[PDB]
Order: C-alpha cells, then structure tokens, then sequence
C-alpha cells in the first residue's frame, strides 16, 4: 500500500521520478520556489507553497517516510498552480500536462 514505508531502494525510485519531471519540457514554472516577481500576491494566495527544488532537497535528506507523503508535495505543487492560476493559463496548462506525466512515472513506480 501507499503507507508502506519507504526502503533505501524505494529512494532511488523516487530520485528517477524527481529527475524524469524536472526534465519535462513543460516543468520549468515548477523547477523553483516561485519569485514574487513572476507571480504577483502569490504568497498571499498560496499558504502552503510547494516546488520541485524543495522536494529535491526533501529527498536527499530522507524527508519522506511514505509514498503518500512525496505523493502529497506534488500534488500542492499541481493544485496550487491551478487555484493561484485561472483555467485559461498555459502555467494552468503546464499543470495539467506534468500531473499526468507524473501519474505514468507514479504508476511505474508502483509497479
Ligand atoms: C503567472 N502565473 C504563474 C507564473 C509562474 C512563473 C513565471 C516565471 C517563472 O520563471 C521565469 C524565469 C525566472 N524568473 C525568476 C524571471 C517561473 C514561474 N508560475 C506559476 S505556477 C508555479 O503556479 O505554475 N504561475
């Protein structure tokens, strides 16, 4: 199940994931905490920001103790793009697009 703890081979997994998304063409407003610059009151928005960066470093330290908890960041990093970001947005876009890579690579993990 999701709640299983995590084994130091279930981490280098979840290091291949990270680096498959980071790679992504469509994951570059993800890469990074987002600069207040590029997205006007989006730390007035967003109370739990969330990026690609963060989880890196969360994974190098051995942050997550289950699935469901790395499962968890990326799923703010999606959610937060699309409520910060109306349904019109190519950066909406861009969330729709990488979730679903996300799931592929997800599942493949499971497997
Ligand atoms: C307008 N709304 C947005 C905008 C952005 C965004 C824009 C620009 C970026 O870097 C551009 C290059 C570096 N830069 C410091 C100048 C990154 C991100 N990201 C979202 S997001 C996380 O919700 O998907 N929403």
């Amino acid at each position: 199940s999701v709640l299983t703890p995590l084994t130091e081979k279930d981490y280098e997994g979840l290091k291949r994931v990270l680096r498959s998304l980071q790679a992504h063409k469509m994951a570059w407003p993800f890469l990074e905490p987002v600069d207040p610059n590029d997205a006007p009151d989006y730390y007035g928005v967003i109370k739990e920001p969330m990026d690609l960066a963060t989880m890196e470093e969360r994974v190098q330290r051995r942050y997550y103790e289950k699935l469901t908890e790395f499962v968890a960041d990326m799923t703010k990093i999606f959610d937060n793009c699309r409520y910060y970001n109306p349904s019109d947005s190519p950066f909406y876009q861009c969330a729709e697009v990488l979730e679903s890579f996300f799931v592929q690579k997800l599942k493949g993990f499971k497997a």
